[PDB]
């Protein structure tokens, strides 16, 4: 038992399936976005209370806290825009126009230095559809750079920066991981990672590996020094990667393919939180992966997770297709 469960609480202000649930960098505020385009910004310390609420006219596909401007939220739309939402002033400051031809903003990564963001802009979902990867200067609100996607423009699903923000790891709909240097058009490194789409990518705590989870239901650790050398590979339970299904009393059913983060890590990247039908499942990061804590508490499939720390106190977020978000407080033992 590596964690003491201090308690579990439930945020129920969403009445639709959750797409995204992210704690801000201070560990004090949650931004949650559902499939109906409702954003809730809420605190859980000292009590659970909504601070802000907005209803999108447009579909929203991605959600990312700004790094320099605390209380600023980036929202990627399905109409080729990025919204800067001031959570304190409780209004949109501006809508940045990314691309009309590739209007699905599937991913946003804010540079740690706060001077720029990378966004994925993909063509409408027909089938393996083309996409762009773009660097934006936050100050001028102008595109700086378009990255080279070899061998063909493809939809980028997921992005993560290293600590410095000079390296960006990416997963695409073609199952390829591309590692970009921020001062280079062409990527430093790429390899076939998954059969089908890459859903989530992350740098290890020590930044010697990247972790990926994909449509083949595999969790893989890649050596970033040895392009496509696997360090570890695991078949997770199917309910870790979906598709996520909630059937109603008449057989009218809701089907959700992963969009939000499918995994999250504790502060030192020793443990990983994952989705399951009934709640969060945590694994210790020899040759096969074994679950060490099951958070439970959900009556509908968990589709996205987050793990934050504040005041030496871990907070696990598990979000389900009924719109329920469970908050589980962990103290390390």
């Amino acid at each position: 038992q590596p964690f003491i469960v201090l308690g579990q609480e439930e945020y129920g202000e969403h009445h639709s399936s959750i797409m995204h649930c992210r704690v801000d960098c201070s560990g004090r505020r949650v931004a949650s976005l559902d499939v109906d385009g409702v954003i809730k910004v809420w605190s859980f310390n000292p009590i659970m209370q909504t601070k802000a609420s907005s209803i999108s006219k447009s579909p929203l596909l991605s959600l990312e806290w700004a790094t320099k401007r605390d209380r600023l939220l980036l929202l990627g739309s399905g109409v080729g825009t990025v919204r800067l939402y001031d959570t304190e002033a409780k209004k949109n400051l501006c809508e940045i126009n990314i691309n009309d031809n590739m209007p699905r903003i599937l991913s946003l990564a804010c540079s740690p230095n706060g001077a720029s963001f990378v966004c994925s802009a993909a063509a409408p979902s027909l089938t393996q559809v083309p996409g762009r990867l773009l660097l934006w200067d936050t100050k001028t609100m102008k595109q700086q750079l378009q990255f080279s996607l070899d061998p063909e423009p493809i939809a980028i699903n997921c992005t993560a920066f290293n600590h410095n923000g000079n390296l960006l790891v990416t997963g695409a709909a073609d199952g390829v991981i591309r590692l970009f240097d921020m001062q280079q058009h062409e990527c430093a490194m790429s390899w076939r990672a998954h059969y089908g789409e890459v859903y989530s990518v992350e740098f290890s705590y020590d930044e010697n590996t990247v972790y990926s989870i994909g449509e083949d239901g595999k969790f893989i650790q890649w050596n970033i020094h040895k392009s496509g050398l696997k360090v570890s590979e695991y078949s997770l339970p199917s309910d870790a990667t979906g598709p996520f299904v909630l059937s109603g009393y008449s057989g009218y059913k809701q089907v959700q393919v992963p969009r939000g983060r499918l995994f999250a890590f504790d502060s030192e990247g020793n443990y990983m939180l994952t989705c399951s039908a009934t709640g969060g499942v945590i694994y210790k990061l020899e040759k096969v992966l074994e679950s060490c804590l099951s958070l439970g508490g959900h009556r509908a499939p968990v589709v996205t997770v987050d793990w934050s720390t504040a005041m030496d106190c871990g907070t696990c977020l598990t979000a389900s297709m009924d719109g329920k978000i469970k908050l589980t407080t962990l103290l390390a033992h």
